[PDB]
């Protein structure tokens, strides 16, 4: 019969900062992590910056031998993952390997290391590709490298579900726990899709902002001069725990997950319906899950990716199943400080969240100088708001109508 | 408690046929679909051939237009989840169609997009990237662009683990289903990964055969002179309904889908522990999943993938787990006609499962002239073996370590 399911260990890499902590600080003090790229020449792009790691230093996770072998995506998702592990307590041993898993997904995966391969292979032929070319590439590798080095012998996968992996991610992994398939999981995502493939593939279909002369404003969640998201890498990793597992061990307890729900749109390869209809089908299915009041939902950390028709089909769900609450609860959308980490937005987001009830605080939607039509909820603009918050629900919509809600609450 | 579920429909493209009855009328008559790739100049690899799907014709399920916006993997994705759903005679309505979902996966994705939009962004520049890269090259859109068609509202979601995915696929919506998240799920997966980039990046690890000249003869599980894994193109869709779900409308049952394990080696990023103890442990857990003792096991679809060290971990896993009971099941490899169609694989070889239940017969594996040492179960070999099968066991052994054990039972 179903558990309850707590997290105990959080670790992140995001445009904010190499840590969670000092990506919490940023996101509270509404510090924008958006700068022109500097790892690439950009020129012939319509778009020439976004959200970067800065100075990630992998000689502070592993060896040169193994870091050479790997992506940039699953570097970050390593160095999420065993934050997370060491801030969790956890010690894995033969008593309870074999009850530890991993599920960290990526939306798009190993692109630069694929790109570069790509480029011997054009111009030099096919025995310059990589030995570790695929091993090196492929999504469920950091589950793959996270469990040989930590030796976590649990249920091991990875999903792909585009902008919601990283929600999927830790719903799922929740899942597994809660029916007795995992005592522990490590869970979340992670991104590194700044390649020309990435950049101008996103910069193909025009679905990114292209504010050049003033990046840290790009990203303005229902701003009514939104013009596209803006690309951002990075990773979050959470260790979700059965509560009877953390409450013998002595483990610090965050909060508690009660909900999470997943639904399609069914509507449309991209774009989002305009009505939300989706979106709120899905947070319904959460609330239900988590047996809660939807009046006792005091924050939402949205998708708020800024672009035109998702932000206000945000708002349409959330009028939707809020009614009138909807003008209690306090939303924001951290993607305003952020940018979109894709497959890793939902982790980074559901690490927020949790913080904002550790703090009893809503950080804010930065850039928020003119809402537009409808946008007229608390949207938390500038500046962050302390507030009670025992409820917290984060949202995530994709590519292919795909969407997810997690839940969270206080725990005493 | 759980609720049971049942198979009530399959789909296949495989490199044996374009449908599962000409798929499975060659596995029966040992027939090879391995050959030399046509259309692409392979002179500078070490690998010539492989399993190509022959005479797909996308516009029996899209328009040429549709068509033109999707890899050949989602291509293929689609094909089998349209013939499965078919298949089924489900009729989708307002009153089930928040009750119906998808799991559909792939391991490596949209290569041949990638290689193509790669080659015009490096000759070009990124203003010739397709605007339709992203979506039409994304794992998840086969369940994506399946939803939208069908107008299913359920569980949406993709799977990426690597050679496990079709495995994990389809015991995930089984879990789905059987916790109550679902009614129907279509789940599987689909590969094209004949391009450079595929048989380039597994040719610079050295993991497949190079028997170009005798390509049929080159996927040889537990064969004395294997030299590696042929890679295999294509795609299988199974449709999961609620036992009660399927009666009441007068279904027409497969087969029941009764145990899923999954386990992770933590072992190598490549290589499965020779002992194979992640295989066994998998094994074990879906035995224990379905609450059945191995004695009452009688088929099992090997992962048999021709590699030295994969072929012989699965020799040692049966033994361990079966004990006295090893050589009294029969464990064949079907990859030895099909080769290998990593994501794909383990979709295919669960629909091959279900059809040695339906028709009691055991498939061959066929090239097996001179067993290895240590390979003297009953491996079927050379020619298809008409016996007595209650329950089949599908195994799934990938990169990271990752494994997953589906049990299927008769049904009456
Ligand atoms: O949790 C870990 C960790 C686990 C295994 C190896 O490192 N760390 C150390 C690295 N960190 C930093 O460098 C902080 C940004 C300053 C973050 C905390
Ligand atoms: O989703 C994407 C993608 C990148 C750009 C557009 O879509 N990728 C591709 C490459 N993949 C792989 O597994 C690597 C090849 C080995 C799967 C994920």
């Amino acid at each position: 019969s179903r558990r309850r399911v707590v997290i105990t260990g959080m670790g992140m890499l995001s445009p904010l900062g190499l840590d969670v902590p000092s990506s919490w600080e940023g996101i509270l003090a509404g510090r924008s992590g958006i700068a022109p790229i500097e790892h690439m020449d950009l020129s012939a792009y319509s778009t020439r910056f976004g959200g970067s790691v800065k100075g990630f230093n992998v000689e502070e996770y592993l060896s040169a031998k193994e870091a050479r072998k790997l992506d940039l995506f699953i570097q970050y998702g390593l160095a999420a993952s065993f934050q997370a592990v060491r801030d969790s307590g956890l010690e894995v041993t033969d008593a309870n390997r074999e009850r530890i898993g991993v599920s960290m997904g990526s939306g798009i995966g190993g692109l630069t290391n694929i790109e570069n391969n790509c480029r011997s292979l054009f111009e030099q032929g096919p025995r310059r590709i990589s030995p570790f070319f695929v091993p090196g590439s492929i999504i469920n590798m950091v589950s793959g490298f996270l469990s040989i080095h930590l030796g976590l012998q649990g249920p091991n996968y990875a999903l792909t579900t585009a902008q919601t992996t990283g929600t999927h991610s830790i719903g799922m992994a929740a899942r597994n726990i809660a029916y007795g398939e995992a005592d522990v999981m490590v869970a979340g995502g992670s991104e590194m899709a700044a390649c020309g493939l990435g950049l101008g593939g996103f910069g193909a279909a025009r679905a990114l902002s292209t504010r050049n002369d003033e990046p840290t404003r790009a990203s303005r969640p229902w701003d009514r001069d939104r013009d596209g998201f803006v690309l951002s890498d990075g990773s979050g990793a959470l260790v979700l725990e059965e509560l009877e597992h953390a409450r013998a061990r002595g483990a610090r307890i965050y909060a508690e997950l009660v909900g999470f729900g997943m639904s399609g749109d069914a509507f449309h390869m991209t774009a989002p319906p305009e009505d939300g209809a989706g979106a709120a089908r899905c947070m319904k299915n959460a609330l239900r899950d988590a047996g809660l009041d939807p009046r006792q939902v005091d924050y939402i950390n949205a998708h708020g990716t800024s672009t035109p028709a998702g932000d206000i089909a945000e708002i349409a769900a959330v009028k939707s199943v809020f009614g009138e609450h909807a003008h209690a609860l306090s939303m924001s959308s951290t993607k305003s400080m952020t940018g979109h980490l894709l497959g890793a937005a939902g982790a980074v987001e559901a690490i927020f969240s949790v913080l904002a009830l550790r703090d009893q605080v809503a950080p804010p939607t930065i850039n928020l100088d003119n809402p537009d039509e409808g946008c007229d909820l608390d949207l938390v603009a500038h500046e962050a708001k302390p507030r009670k918050i025992d409820v917290a629900l984060s949202n995530s919509f994709g590519f292919g109508g795909t969407n997810g809600t997690l839940v969270f609450r206080r725990f005493a």
